[PDB]
């Protein structure tokens, strides 16, 4: 039974895997996202040091490979993360001149987007750009230009592709009463009336065990901030109790505005925690009990 098609029948859009080349070459992970997925999401082949290792130098052979699975195979396609302080090379955080870094932002931006340009439904444009106190997380895109970072991303982001919806994404926006999460609502609201074309909140969620339930406040508050889209991503949980997978679905379900859901993986050993035995499908490639309850859930 394929979660996908279960939740497209209740009303949603997809369940998503993030995924690669290395991934889609070997073992049986290639199957199970044709049968069981219905969006792939490049873990690290669209990352910044991957796409532009020299500046101006592009490198799109495993980009490329994904999108062409995805479109060969009728799988949507989200991408990311266009601006974060993970996966940069050195020669972008060691720019010191404001508008050097704008062109260089700007320009990688563009160049990755135009590219895949009506290909991918989702991209991630601004990545982790929060402290768990709700202020802004010092990076060299706040420390050279300042918050006009954010909105200077997704009004380049808008320009080159106005058919991509465009996500901010952070982690531990999975408590309604964190300061993260309300911080995040607050400066959405004020882009957004800005006029900032933010399309939608990815919660990031690599979840301890038990954290599934007060997903189940947090993501309608999240909701409120009055994107377009919602979206849970990076989703894995430790332990991969059915109780919590259950109550993240039953979360999405929930909120309207949710459009689907992306696990971070398909099968344990390949997780960076898979010590957690943290997805839905074991080292064997069988779906677990987690798997079988959320098909349960969605009949």
């Amino acid at each position: 039974q394929s979660i996908d098609q279960l939740i497209k029948a209740r009303g949603k859009v997809y369940f998503g895997v993030a995924t690669d080349q290395n991934r889609l070459t070997t073992g049986k992970n290639a199957a199970i996202i044709k049968a069981d997925f219905g969006m792939v999401w490049p873990e690290e082949s669209m990352q910044w040091d991957a796409t532009e290792p020299s500046q101006g130098n592009f490198n799109f052979a495993g980009a490329d490979y994904l999108v062409n699975w995805a479109q060969q195979n009728g799988k949507l396609i989200g991408a990311g993360c266009l601006v974060w302080h993970n996966f940069l090379p050195s020669w972008v955080s060691s720019i010191t001149d404001k508008n050097t870094l704008i062109n260089v932002m700007k320009n990688h931006i563009t160049t990755l987007m135009t590219r895949y340009k009506g290909k991918i439904r989702t991209w991630d444009v601004v990545g982790e750009a929060f402290n768990e106190d709700g202020s802004l997380r010092q990076n060299v895109f706040l420390n050279v230009i300042g918050e006009d970072y954010i909105p200077i991303a997704f009004q380049t982001a808008r320009a080159a592709d106005p058919n991509a919806k465009l996500y901010i994404m952070d982690y531990n926006l999975d408590s309604a009463s964190y300061p993260k999460t309300q911080a995040i609502v607050n400066r959405v609201k004020q882009w957004r009336a800005a006029g900032v074309p933010i399309d939608g909140i990815g919660s990031q969620m690599h979840l301890s065990a038990g954290q599934g339930a007060g997903v189940l406040q947090a993501l309608p508050l999240l909701a409120s901030a009055g994107t377009p889209e919602v979206s849970i991503l990076m989703l894995d949980v430790a332990g991969a109790s059915p109780t919590d997978y259950v109550n993240v679905v039953n979360a999405c379900l929930n909120v309207q505005s949710c459009v689907g859901i992306t696990v971070m993986g398909v099968a344990d050993p390949d997780s960076a925690f898979a010590s957690s035995t943290p997805l839905l499908f074991d080292g064997n490639f069988n779906p677990k009990p987690a798997y079988n309850a959320i098909v349960q859930n969605l009949q």
